[PDB]
């Protein structure tokens, strides 16, 4: 759920999900339309797509358990949905960490009309 995802993000990047990754670019937060603005925005695009592969799961509210094995994020056994949701979140958290260097404040609160383009999962 958002609770685990938010904790994962903070632990990985030192940034709080809200407001750092909740209104960034075209896909971090709202999701919607267009072409991803940068690497961080692409991480959210892929994350949206990952959730998109789980039509009968409820990623925002279904809680999962995860632990740290000397740095590495390890998803613990739960229901199949919980396992898959955790893998999606884990990938996003790592992706955010991998692209922290290019994270740009100019993409925060990015306006909707500037999100144009075509990009299928
Ligand atoms: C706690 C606050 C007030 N509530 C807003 C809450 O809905 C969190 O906002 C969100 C919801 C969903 C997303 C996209 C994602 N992380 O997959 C990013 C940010």
């Amino acid at each position: 759920s958002l609770l685990e995802f938010g904790k994962m993000i903070l632990e990985e990047t030192g940034k709080l999900a809200i407001p750092s990754y909740s209104s960034y670019g075209c896909y971090c937060g709202w999701g919607g339309k267009g072409t991803p603005k940068d690497a961080t925005d692409r991480c959210c695009f892929v994350h949206d797509c990952c959730y998109g592969n789980l039509p009968d799961c409820n990623p925002k509210s279904d809680r999962y358990k995860y632990k740290r094995v000397n740095g590495a994020i390890v998803c613990e056994k739960g229901t199949s949905c919980e396992n898959r949701i955790c893998e999606c979140d884990k990938a996003a958290a790592i992706c955010f960490r991998q692209n922290l260097n290019t994270y740009s404040k100019k993409y925060m609160l990015y306006p909707d009309f500037l999100c144009k383009g075509e990009l299928k999962c």
